[PDB]
């Protein structure tokens, strides 16, 4: 395949599904590269997991961990690390409140290149367990020979795109990776990168982030075809923000403005939106604990009960993973009939203000409350008009394996849209357990 995205390996279901997924142990495994330092950009870290996933001969190598913890949870996170004197902290600056670091990304150097791993899964057993979580695995980047002047520069701009993200964190030790990759070829790069960082932008850096960066990427990267306003948008994600009194303010305006943006030319387009049911979460491998990674709070959902209407439930016989909830985001742009994508996203950010950006101060200033993460897959990368959609999931290689199934279907009438802090005690989960937050 040319696509290199990866689902997590799920515990509990039969081999065939997880042939061809990935465990963390696969990723740092000494088959991907002789590991010489890494960094992982996460939410949550278990420290001493962490390290038994790496090779015992890998173990010792530096470790940055990058996250956004602060006061009583940065302290925790500093104890938790204490005992491998190779592990190093930087904590990301969120100095917008209610802002998150929310990125998953491995950066991984070998003695033989570097490797960037995109991805959506937090550093803790239960995030690589039983769920739906997707992965993007970038080649082996050679160094470019000292004395040598190139660019390795992709076609979709990513080495340069990926330093600018690094900047943002004005961080020191993160400007030591950012020369690490000035050092190494990522000509072979198909993917553009989509990030999120905190700030109010204004004027032309108004398109470097959020959903304003997707924007400006499929104005100048895609075409629009006939029938354009009859291609959906799916949106799939694992928590929901607080979006506003009614679709007219962020979701419809400008939210789904930029993800229904084709080419360079100046609505009906349908909106599907994909989040687990109460029953979704209930029957699945976990139960009511796969919850706990569901958040989509009781005072949010309630101010907003128009949106539930645009909710979909998740589905995944095509990947055998109707039963691994979803911690993956994804969002993408599909054909009338679901037989073709014109574009695929697979990112951190789940849908919310503070990830994708909100226009403040009459349309002139677009703020993001959270640093995010995504890779976006444009047919134009591959010398493709569209991309065909893999039927079945694990089975011409210009057909994108989208995991989850297609059409989605509607929550019906008695369906509830999961909401993490109210009780569910009237019918038992798998485990035959009720839930009590
Ligand atoms: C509210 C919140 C906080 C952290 C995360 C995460 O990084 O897992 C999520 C998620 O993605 O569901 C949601």
């Amino acid at each position: 395949n040319p696509f290199q995205f990866y689902l997590t390996r799920v515990s509990g279901v039969k081999p065939k599904y997880n042939s061809g997924a990935l465990h963390i142990k696969d990723i740092l495994s000494p088959l991907f590269g002789t590991l010489v330092s890494s960094a992982q950009f996460n939410y949550c870290f278990d420290v001493d997991w962490l390290v038994k996933q790496y090779p015992p001969e890998f173990r010792k190598k530096p470790i940055l961990l990058v996250h956004g913890d602060k006061r009583e949870a940065k302290a925790h996170l500093h104890a938790q690390a204490k005992p491998y004197e190779n592990i190093s902290l930087c904590q990301a600056k969120l100095d917008i409140a209610f802002g998150t670091h929310h990125t998953k990304m491995m950066l991984l150097l070998y003695e033989e290149g570097l490797r960037v791993v995109i991805h959506t899964s937090n550093l803790i057993h239960a995030d690589w367990h039983q769920k739906t979580q997707g992965i993007w695995l970038s080649p082996l980047y050679p160094r470019i020979a000292d004395g040598t002047h190139k660019s390795g520069e992709s076609p979709t701009h990513f080495k340069a795109d990926l330093i600018s993200y690094l900047m943002a964190y004005n961080a020191p030790s993160l400007k030591e990776w950012i020369d690490v990759i000035h050092k190494h070829d990522l000509s072979e790069t198909n993917v553009y990168l989509i990030g999120s960082t905190p700030g109010r932008f204004q004027g032309s850096q108004k398109d470097n982030w959020g959903h304003f960066r997707l924007k400006k990427l499929l104005k100048d990267h895609a075409s629009s075809m006939p029938n354009a306003e009859s291609w959906p948008v799916v949106g799939q994600f694992s928590s929901v923000g607080s979006l506003g009194a009614d679709e007219s303010k962020w979701l419809c305006s400008e939210f789904k403005e930029s993800m229904l943006t084709l080419g360079k030319e100046s609505s009906s387009v349908p909106l599907y939106l994909i989040y687990p049911s109460v029953e979704n979460v209930r029957t699945s491998l976990e139960g009511y604990p796969a919850g706990g990674s569901l958040p989509y709070s009781i005072q949010t959902a309630e101010k907003q009960n128009w949106l539930h209407s645009y909710f979909h439930k998740w589905s995944a016989e095509t990947s055998g993973r109707s039963n691994a909830m979803p911690h993956i985001k994804t969002y993408m742009r599909p054909s009338p009939d679901f037989s073709k994508i014109a574009w695929f996203l697979v990112t951190s950010a789940n849908l919310s203000k503070a990830a994708w950006g909100a226009l403040e101060k009459n349309g002139t200033q677009l703020m993001i409350r959270s640093y995010e993460l995504g890779v976006l897959f444009l047919p134009s990368a591959f010398g493709l008009d569209s991309f065909k959609v893999k039927q079945k999931f694990f089975a011409p290689m210009a057909t994108f394996p989208v995991p989850y199934d297609l059409p989605p279907e509607l929550y019906g009438s008695k369906d509830r849209p999961w909401i993490w802090n109210i009780p569910y005690v009237k019918a038992p989960d798998t485990h035959g357990n009720m839930w009590v937050p």
